[PDB]
């Protein structure tokens, strides 16, 4: 019930929500069916339109007008945005030359520069260049302020998951808004675009920016606008709020535009009909900037222009139907479109088998335009698994396509020519970022970055402490003139042991053998220095990684590589080696094919054994430092140490061997040397975080050797590729991956072919940030470089995407 008999007089767009069954006058009342009887008359005035004209200048205040051109309007805070231009000979903001804003220039009583966040739905990154002729106001913010060439959204690249990521700094799996449509099995309740359930607070996790501000005593303007309130009125309301007394005035504001998304769905991202929506957005920006100028706030406010995702060409005839693959199509519920999520229609049917559904959807048609996954097998860069609302079965849909259950679903529900929601690496899904104001830099381009980073920067702009989030605080310091956040490196928790020779060969009973028994103070004093770390400056270029949790481990030195060996997991946590442009690839000689050698620095009790691998019919082994890259025949024996061995499925050994024999050398030739750090990852609970030992679900049969879920590599070189990787004076360049350690290659449909036709494509799909690997290992990399820490934080958030320009 709402007793809608109260009045909105003097309450229009009130800042605190009054509780039912009393009537509301706030910018959300319409959406709740709750506005007072007189809300439209008083609060949504339209008379005479939105602009002053010559004859309106100096007029007698008619309180019925939408905006005013009377003499008292400035002090009332309610002039039309063009008032001073038409009536007082002033220029539009866009016509003025840009001039650096070195300090905030604010009216008296302003305690901090206000923040205004202007969000645009479906604003694809290439609109900045392709629509530049019809967006003069946006182009001025962009060229005079700080901009990126694009900003990467989160997966799925849908509206509500991305808006809430912008608000919280969290991945959708953590904030809980995992799609535009959801079922929560604990609640037994459904979330939908249309309807009431979405308003229930239990859906929305984390702590959004308006809540962070309020808790810390910074006043926030209500972020959300009922759809029927026109754009011109939203702008005027913001400008009116900015005229409130010091004690009542908010410090943070939000404007949201449904365009250009609304038209892009109808006409496609570049339809001729798209020019007009772009013009109209620019005009809205013009009205805001003219309005701030009137209030002498145009050199005081920080303005962010940001999108949620882009838009791709997608039509009805590019739909794959699950009815062309599955016979039992009626026993399933599909969440459809630019991604797929599958679960059982009924929890009482015990004949539903996910295993057979996956197999029926796997590599079935030569052109197949989607790929099925168990959620824990999706590329770790998507961070899309750790939530009960995300179904076990997921379909990654090719760009330009849809998935549906049956043909009837499409024709009984072509309309659309655009859509979005695809893999967040896809060029058409990228969106925009511009920052303009006293706190942002002047005329500065910054590299592409992820939208998860922005919550921290918005907190910095408002002097707030961010709630815990998935940004890396300090990685966007390079966007700001001041208010930077001075992060410090995390403290190392465990220090390494440095073992010397402590065990005799005959103390080991590992069931391993090696053909190595062949017998000079020249090459004996030589091998000693190499085991004490004489070549360590060559192979460990950025310091040793720090271990950020409590554990027992050893540093092991060798001629060609260095490792941090875990006595708990019985394998390295990390292995570091450098391969110069000049380096030579050699084979594993015949007599050394099955060679595994005890390491006399490490006890039998803390070593793997070859017997477990013989008895384990499913599991084989590989090496972290590759024997193919040994510097000499004698150095090659180090690569066969039991302390360099890791468990590998035969199917995965195909991937790993191709990477190590062919790809490392290729990257070293292309990048002028590479430094490589490789290692295992254990994420059995798919939370993106390092497992403790009691979380491991699988061991090599009849042993305590734990099986990794993934293997990583971090591949670093000099950004100035005229310098070799091991003598680099300046910025660094990185690419990394987190490969799933799977007993089959069902993921790659072309895997019966030679590795040269499919392995590199798999690696690219599983590209990763250094920061992703840090979360998954409890390690901290790049501890000792000559670069500033903020620059290193930016490097650790970099993702190599493998999309064209
Ligand atoms: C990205 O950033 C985020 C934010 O920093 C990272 O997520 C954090 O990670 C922590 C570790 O996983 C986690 O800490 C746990 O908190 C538990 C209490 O959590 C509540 O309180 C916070 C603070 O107000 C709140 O934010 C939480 O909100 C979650 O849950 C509600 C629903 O209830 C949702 O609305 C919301 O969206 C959010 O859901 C997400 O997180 C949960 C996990 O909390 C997931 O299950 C969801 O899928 C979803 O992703 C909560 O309301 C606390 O109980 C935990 O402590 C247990 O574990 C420790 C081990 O140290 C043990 O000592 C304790 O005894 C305890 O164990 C007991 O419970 C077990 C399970 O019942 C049981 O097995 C044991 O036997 C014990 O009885 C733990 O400290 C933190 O909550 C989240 N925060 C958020 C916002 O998600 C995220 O890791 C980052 N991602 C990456 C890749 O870096
Ligand atoms: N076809 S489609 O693409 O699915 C599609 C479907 C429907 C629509 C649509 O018309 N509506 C009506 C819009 C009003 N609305 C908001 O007011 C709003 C602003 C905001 O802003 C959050 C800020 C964003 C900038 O950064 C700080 C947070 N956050 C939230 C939520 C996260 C808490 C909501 C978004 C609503 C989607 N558009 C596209
Ligand atoms: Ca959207
Ligand atoms: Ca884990
Ligand atoms: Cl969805
Ligand atoms: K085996
Ligand atoms: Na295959
Ligand atoms: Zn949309």
């Amino acid at each position: 019930w709402t007793a809608t008999s109260g009045s909105c007089k003097g309450r229009c767009f009130e800042l605190q929500e009054v509780g039912p069954p009393d009537c509301r006058c706030d910018n959300l009342c319409k959406s709740y069916s709750s506005c007072c009887h007189d809300f439209d008359e008083l609060c949504l005035k339209t008379a005479r339109g939105w602009e002053c004209t010559k004859d309106r200048c100096g007029e007698v205040r008619n309180e019925e007008n939408a905006c005013h051109c009377s003499e008292d309007c400035l002090s009332r805070g309610d002039c039309c945005t063009n008032y001073q231009v038409v009536c007082k000979g002033e220029s539009h903001w866009v016509d003025d030359d840009c001039e650096e804003i070195k300090v905030p220039e604010c009216p008296a009583g302003f305690v901090r520069p206000p923040l205004i966040i202007f969000s645009v739905d479906g604003f694809r990154a290439s609109y900045m260049k392709k629509g530049s002729k019809v967006m003069p106001n946006i182009e001025k913010l962009r060229s005079c302020g700080t901009h990126a060439p694009y900003m990467r959204p989160v997966y799925p690249t849908k509206t509500f998951p991305n808006l809430y990521t912008l608000a919280t700094g969290l991945y959708p799996e953590s904030h809980g808004i995992v799609g535009n449509s959801m079922y929560d099995p604990v609640f037994d309740a459904s979330f939908h675009l249309r309807g009431r359930e979405k308003f229930n607070h239990r859906w929305w996790g984390g702590q959004p920016l308006w809540i962070t501000a309020t808790k810390q005593g910074v006043r926030a303007g209500t972020f959300f606008w009922s759809v029927s309130i026109p754009h011109e009125r939203r702008i005027l309301t913001i400008l009116q709020w900015l005229s409130l007394p010091d004690n009542e005035r908010p410090s943070v504001y939000a404007f949201y535009s449904e365009q250009p998304d609304f038209s892009g769905h109808k006409y496609g991202p570049f339809g001729p009909e798209m020019t007009n929506p772009l013009r109209e957005i620019d005009k809205t920006v013009g009205q805001l900037m003219d309005g701030l100028k009137q209030l002498r706030l145009h050199r005081c406010v920080n303005v962010i222009f940001v999108g949620d995702h882009g838009m791709e060409d997608v039509t009805c005839d590019r739909t794959e139907f699950l009815s062309n693959y599955l016979t039992n199509v009626d026993d399933i519920t599909l969440v459809p479109g630019t991604l797929g999520r599958i679960r059982a229609k009924s929890i009482n049917n015990s004949k539903y088998d996910p295993k057979t559904i996956i197999a029926a959807l796997t590599c079935k048609k030569p052109d197949q335009h989607f790929k099925p996954y168990m959620k824990q097998h999706l590329p770790k860069r998507l961070h899309y698994a750790n939530n009960r609302r995300i179904e076990d079965i997921h379909l990654l849909v090719d760009r330009r396509w849809h998935v549906a259950r049956k043909p009837l679903d499409v024709y009984k529900k072509c309309f659309f020519q655009g859509d979005h929601g695809f893999d967040n690496k896809v060029n058409s899904m990228q969106t925009v970022f511009v920052g303009y104001g006293p706190t942002f830099k002047y005329r500065t381009k910054v590299p592409p970055f992820e939208n998860i980073e922005l919550y921290n920067v918005m907190c910095d702009l408002l002097g707030l402490k961010p709630a815990p989030n998935n940004g890396t605080h300090g990685s966007l310091n390079h966007l700001l003139r001041t208010n930077t956040f001075r992060p410090t490196m995390p403290d190392e928790v465990s220090r390494p042991n440095y073992p010397g020779i402590m065990y005799l060969q005959s103390e080991f009973d590992l069931g391993c053998t090696c053909d190595d028994k062949v017998e000079n103070k020249l090459e004996e004093l030589n091998k000693r220095l190499h085991t004490k770390g004489s070549t360590k400056e060559r192979h460990l270029l950025y310091g040793r990684p720090a271990v950020l949790y409590r554990t027992s481990y050893d540093i092991l030195y060798h001629t060609d590589f260095e490792s941090g060996y875990s006595e708990i997991f019985l394998m390295p946590l990390w292995t570091s080696y450098t391969i110069s442009k000049q380096a030579e690839v050699s084979s594993i000689p015949e007599h050394l094919t099955n060679c595994v050698r005890p390491d006399v620095r490490v006890s039998p009790g803390f070593s793997q054994n070859c017997l477990a691998y013989k008895n384990d019919k499913q599991m084989s082994y590989g090496f972290l430092f590759p024997p193919y890259l040994s510097s000499s025949p004698e150095a090659k024996y180090d690569a066969f140490l039991v302390t360099n061995m890791v468990p590998m499925y035969p199917a995965f050994k195909r991937v790993w061997a191709y990477f190590q024999r062919v790809l490392v050398k290729k990257y070293a030739s292309e990048r002028n040397g590479v430094n490589v750090i490789s290692g295992p990852i254990f994420d059995y609970n798919y939370d993106g975080l390092r497992d403790t030992e009691d979380e491991i679900k699988q061991y090599v049969e009849g042993s305590s050797i734990p099986v990794p879920t993934h293997y990583y590599s971090i591949i670093t070189s000099c950004l100035d590729f005229t310098q070799p990787a091991d003598k680099c004076d300046g910025p660094l360049s990185v690419s990394s991956f987190i490969l799933p350690h799977r007993p089959d290659n069902d993921e790659s449909c072309n895997s019966s072919e030679d590795e040269s036709k499919w392995v590199e494509e798999l690696m690219k799909m599983h590209t990763a940030r250094v920061r992703d690997i840090e979360h998954l290992t409890g390690l901290d990399f790049y501890r000792k470089t000559s670069r500033s820490y903020s620059e290193i934080l930016t490097l650790k958030t970099y993702l190599h995407t493998y999309e064209s320009e």
